[PDB]
């Protein structure tokens, strides 16, 4: 049966329309307590709220739009509503053509890091 690594990661596609989540791995479910057909299909924004610095999601945004890999922490909320500091590494995927393919991620609660 299927085992994934350990460290939350997502994988997302920039040919759909608003870079969905495909896919999940169950340690990113556990880290945000989503089930997988809550994550599958969204923009991982979904994870923001009132807290989330709009300046880290505009560096976000900049870095994905030039494809370009970015490790930043961010305000993130489980599905109950918790606050907490993720460590976000992004990369873009790139075929060995060049061609954008995927966006992957890491993310890890570092709450007990920052605060
Ligand atoms: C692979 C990948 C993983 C992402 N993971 C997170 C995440 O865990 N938390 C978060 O707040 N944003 C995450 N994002 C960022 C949002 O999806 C989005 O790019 C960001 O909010 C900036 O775009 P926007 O201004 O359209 O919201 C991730 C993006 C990608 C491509």
């Amino acid at each position: 049966a299927s085992e994934f690594t350990l460290m939350p990661m997502l994988i997302t596609n920039p040919h759909l329309p608003d870079n969905p989540i495909v896919f999940a791995n169950p340690a990113f479910l556990k880290l945000t307590g989503y089930e997988a057909d809550e994550v599958m299909g969204r923009n991982c924004r979904f994870l923001q709220g009132h807290g989330t610095d709009p300046a880290h999601v505009r560096a976000i945004k900049s870095a994905i739009a030039a494809e370009k890999p970015i490790d930043i922490d961010i305000i993130n909320y489980k599905k109950s509503g918790e606050a907490f500091w993720n460590r976000l590494h992004i990369s873009p995927v790139h075929n060995a053509n060049g061609r954008l393919q995927h966006f992957v991620s890491s993310q890890l609660d570092v709450t007990l890091e920052l605060v």
